């Protein structure tokens, strides 16, 4: 073997070397103490981890049997609730309480704004995401469909001034609505000066100041003719860049070159559903990127931005963070990984490893980067998103795991904070108890609605055929789940203490649609919501300038807008819901999305890909969207909506279409015509045909097996 013996563990040499040579130096942790701690924490917590997974299986078996024993009309909700209560699925609601989490940075406790999620194994994307704390509004408007490409306003190879003027006018309207002038419009501004600590905007006839002078936050250059003006609205910064010599500035009435928005306030560096990491080599690539981010010296085929310097309105130099405040999303409780095996050859639980290793690495972001000031949390916290938890015992386990890791690392208790994903049904219906179990560590709750939809289908798999995938988004259960999450957070005192977050916008090119509709999330009292790209971060920032999330949350206090009956409304399809063409469209759409995602996962180790759907809309796919598609098809197959020939025909029909979409790259192995020779095609087939048998419908068991299979065959 190429393994290292520490107690009962056998550690892959690449991981042992990375920890000793790269992660531990600078933390003052004795390497011998660290590895003995790994051994002891793994030994002590693995039994409870396994017991929690077995409890999931026990509950699901009882629910399967309950549906198979019934024949009655729709579900008697009264009997169903009583059943869930007796089996320990629906637990009592605890008494009211307020969270006690302390030592948390303002970006989380106070600032409302976008949250970006990026795969940590892609160093270039991760750097762009950390740098996405500031983003050009002109770039985001000019380069997307927010400004429609109508006659004369099209994008070309060179600058289209008619389009640029549309961008400029959009941004002037944004300034008027966000930081209004005492009189007149930013559209008519001819210049900016700082006078007696106040901003003066020259108009063609008069001069004017801000309606609220307190929104003037600073400037660069001389007050007499500043190079930029810094504004603030709803806690988010806006920077007007002034340069008449620039390509855009020469066309502008005031010499304005750009408007920069504070955009991705926080970023989640993802080890979970957006990356493919099936062995120690893969995990070390991710850990090393996470280390470079926390030490400040990650650099790609591109570097991290330093902080931004300003002058205060009344004089004085100050700084603003140039980087998004970073979370790391660990994997959840299910999977093991052979990066470490025990003496019997059993793989070690991956979530326990992630806590030890990402927590160790995060110490570097609490201290000075040599490449200047410390990178991440000035208040002394480590921010870990913990996904796919099922109910409050699983949250309490994560808390104990973090407590034990803090001890190994020499950190104060409760340094390691938890972003709780509300993305499994047994968490949703016990959410108050889940928050209480983490009441001194929780820094957000977030509706991971895609995983939640997969869990909805799997939990009630035996109840009957579910509605189509696109219908799910508007079903009663999910609207109740979204309001219930906000209600629980606000009642636990999250306002001013923790984030209340909502889910990802997946249509990466439909930015006009995103700007039109994602405003719903801050209007519902979410202090953050997930975006797929720095560009979408800048555009979603617009929504927090329009919506006073703090005011909305205060207006929601005390309201209880979702009942348990609503939360438990299973999304079963009605009698004769679909024509044959609608059933075929659903199968074809789901098969193409499964194939387009899985082929890059298995053959190239890419955990997130833009995959065009049956309507040619580019969707960002990750494991959760796969969980939905495979579970829905497994459910339709289980209840006779479609046949096994329908499934095979759809996969074979969509496969060469996916081959075409990928013809452009060197590492692509086509699936057609020899389908059963493609490990990726077989993986996609297995996710559907074995989907009903996977634990809680999770995709990782199959995906990890098939990726490792592919790696092994490519190695011989
Ligand atoms: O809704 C969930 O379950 C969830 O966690 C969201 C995501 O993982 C995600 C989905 C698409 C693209 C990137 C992403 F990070
Ligand atoms: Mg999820
Ligand atoms: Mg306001
Ligand atoms: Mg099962």
């Amino acid at each position: 073997t190429d393994r290292v013996s520490v107690g009962n563990l056998r550690i892959a040499r690449v991981l042992y070397d990375f920890v000793n040579n790269e992660a531990l130096p600078g933390t003052d942790i004795d390497p011998d103490s660290f590895w003995a701690g790994v051994d002891k924490v793994v030994a002590d917590l693995t039994p409870q981890n396994q017991a929690l997974l077995n409890a999931r299986d026990e509950l699901q078996a009882q629910i399967d049997k309950w549906h198979r024993r019934r024949v009655i009309e729709p579900i008697d909700m009264d009997a169903y609730r009583q059943f869930l209560t007796e089996i320990g699925y629906l637990l009592p609601e605890p008494d009211d309480f307020t969270i006690t989490t302390s030592g948390v940075d303002a970006e989380i406790t106070t600032t409302a704004g976008p949250q970006l999620v990026v795969p940590v194994l892609n160093a270039r994307f991760a750097l762009n995401a950390a740098n996405a704390r500031w983003g050009s509004l002109y770039d985001a408007l000019y380069g997307t469909d927010v400004i429609p490409e109508t006659d004369g306003a099209e994008k070309g190879p060179t600058y289209n001034k008619v389009r640029g003027d549309k961008v400029i006018a959009y941004a002037r309207k944004f300034l008027d609505d966000s930081v209004p002038l005492s009189s007149g419009s930013f559209g008519d501004a001819t210049g900016f000066t700082v006078q007696d600590g106040q901003l003066v905007v020259a108009l063609p006839d008069k001069s004017t100041g801000l309606a609220n002078p307190g929104q003037f936050a600073g400037y660069t250059g001389a007050a007499e003719s500043p190079t930029s003006v810094l504004l603030i609205n709803h806690g988010l910064h806006i920077e007007i860049l002034i340069d008449p010599e620039s390509q855009v500035g020469t066309t502008d009435r005031a010499g304005v070159k750009d408007v920069i928005l504070e955009s991705a306030i926080t970023t989640i560096m993802d080890f979970e559903d957006s990356v493919a990491a099936v062995d120690a080599a893969d995990k070390v690539l991710g850990y090393r990127n996470w280390l470079g981010l926390n030490k400040g010296d990650l650099a790609a085929a591109r570097v991290l931005n330093r902080d931004r310097n300003y002058t205060a309105p009344g004089g004085g130099q100050f700084t603003l963070p140039g980087r998004s405040l970073m979370f790391v999303r660990n994997v959840g409780h299910l999977m093991t990984n052979d990066a470490i095996v025990d003496t019997d050859g059993s793989e070690v639980f991956e979530g326990i490893m992630d806590a030890l290793f990402t927590g160790l690495i995060a110490i570097h972001g609490l201290k000075a980067s040599d490449v200047g000031p410390l990178i991440n949390s000035r208040t002394g916290s480590i921010y870990i998103v913990k996904p796919k938890m099922h109910g409050p015992a699983e949250v309490a386990f994560t808390c104990e795991l973090f407590s034990r890791v803090e001890d190994v690392l020499g950190l104060p208790q409760n340094t390691m904070k938890i972003g709780i994903m509300d993305e499994e049904r047994r968490t949703t219906v016990n959410l108050k108890a889940c928050i209480k179990a983490a009441a001194d560590r929780v820094v957000f709750i977030n509706t991971g609605f895609l995983d939640r939809t997969g869990d909805e289908i799997h939990t009630s798999m035996e109840a009957g055929p579910m509605v189509r995938k696109g219908t799910m988004k508007s079903q009663p259960w999910i609207l109740a789940y979204e309001d219930h999450n906000v209600d629980a957070g606000l009642a636990a005192g999250f306002s001013g203490r923790a984030q209340v977050g909502k889910g990802m916008w997946t249509m990466t090119e439909l930015m006009a649609d995103m700007v039109e509709t994602k405003i719903a999330q801050p209007r519902a009292g979410a202090s953050t919501a997930w975006v797929p790209s720095p560009t979408a971060a800048t555009l979603h920032a617009l929504h927090y300038h329009q919506v006073d999330v703090a005011a909305v949350q205060q207006g929601l206090a005390g309201k209880r807008r979702a009942t348990i009956e609503q939360l438990l409304t299973i999304p079963l399809a009605k009698e004769l819901a679909w024509a044959p063409d609608e059933i075929r469209e659903e199968v074809d759409n789901n098969c193409q999305s499964i194939l387009g995602y899985v082929v890059r996962w298995v053959d190239q180790g890419v955990g997130a890909s833009k995959v065009p759907d049956i309507h040619d809309v580019a969707l960002m796919e990750d494991r959760a969207t796969l969980r939905i598609s495979s579970q829905l098809l497994a459910n339709w197959l289980r209840h006779g909506v479609i046949t096994s020939a329908d499934v095979r025909a759809s996969l074979e029909r969509m496969a060469p279409l996916v081959d075409r979409q990928n013809a452009g790259d060197v590492a692509y192995r086509p699936m057609a015509p020899n389908f059963d020779d493609s490990i990726a095609f077989l993986a996609a087939q297995e996710l559907i045909l074995s989907g009903a048998q996977q634990p809680n419908g999770y995709t990782e068991p199959i995906l990890h097996r098939r990726r490792r299979e592919f790696k092994a065959r490519a190695a011989e």
